[PDB]
């Protein structure tokens, strides 16, 4: 199976993680955020929580959302690439 490296920033800290570089986003974006949390829990960090209603994404450094329908590979993130695990509230 392919795999991606990728680097995960939540709340100022990076997780190195290896990814599935075919699934879609969708189906890992809940399963990360628990990894996140357990490294952050680990950290002493104040775990990441749902402000409200909104949505958990995956964000390049200019705040554009991976799609959440498409793969790693198929959004042309690589190995050694970063990305921001955010929330948007919804308002």
């Amino acid at each position: 199976p392919q795999a991606a490296v990728v680097a995960i920033m939540a709340a100022d800290v990076q997780i190195a993680v290896v990814l599935d570089a075919h699934a879609p986003i969708s189906v890992m974006i809940d399963p990360l955020l628990k990894v996140v949390n357990t490294r952050l829990r680990e950290l002493g960090v104040a775990p990441l929580e749902a402000k409200g209603r909104g949505r958990w994404m995956l964000c390049l450094v200019d705040g554009t959302p991976l799609r959440p329908n498409l793969s790693l590979t198929e959004q042309e993130v690589y190995d050694g690439d970063r990305l921001w695990l955010k929330f948007l509230e919804d308002t």
